[PDB]
C-alpha cells in the first residue's frame, strides 16, 4: 500500500533526524566514557547493580535498523546512560561527573530536538 510507504518515509526521515541528535550528544562526551557498553570482563558484578545497561554504540545500531519509533524512546535510552553512571559510581569520580556534564549539555540538544520532531510532524 501507499499509506505504509508514507509511514515508512516518516520513520526514515526521523532516523535521519535522530542521527544528527545522536551525533551532537556524542560530541559532548569527548573522553568517550559512554561510547561502548561496560565490559563484563572488566566489571564482572555490573549486572548485579544495573539491570538495563546502555551506551552510544548500542543506540547507533538500533538507529540504523530504524528501531526508534518516536523521540521518547530515543530519550529513554539516553537517560539510562546517565542514570546508570550516577548510580554505579560515586559522587567523587570522573565517571559520575562526566554523566552530569553530558546531562546538562544534552538537555540543550533534546529541547530543540523536541520542537523539530513536533514541527515537521
Ligand atoms: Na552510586
Amino acid at each position: 500500500s501507499m499509506e505504509q510507504v508514507a509511514m515508512e518515509l516518516r520513520l526514515t526521515e526521523l532516523t535521519r533526524l535522530l542521527r544528527s541528535v545522536l551525533d551532537q550528544l556524542q560530541d559532548k562526551d569527548p573522553a568517550r566514557i559512554f561510547a561502548q557498553p561496560v565490559s563484563l570482563k572488566e566489571v564482572p558484578d555490573y549486572l548485579d547493580h544495573i539491570k538495563h545497561p546502555m551506551d552510544f554504540a548500542t543506540m547507533r545500531k538500533r538507529l540504523e535498523a530504524q528501531g526508534y519509533k518516536n523521540l521518547h524512546e530515543f530519550e529513554e535510552d539516553f537517560d539510562l546512560i546517565i542514570d546508570n553512571c550516577m548510580k554505579y559510581n560515586a559522587r567523587d569520580t570522573v565517571f559520575y561527573r562526566a554523566a552530569v556534564r553530558l546531562r546538562d549539555q544534552g538537555g540543550v540538544v533534546l529541547r530543540q530536538a523536541r520542537r523539530e520532531v513536533d514541527s515537521i510532524g
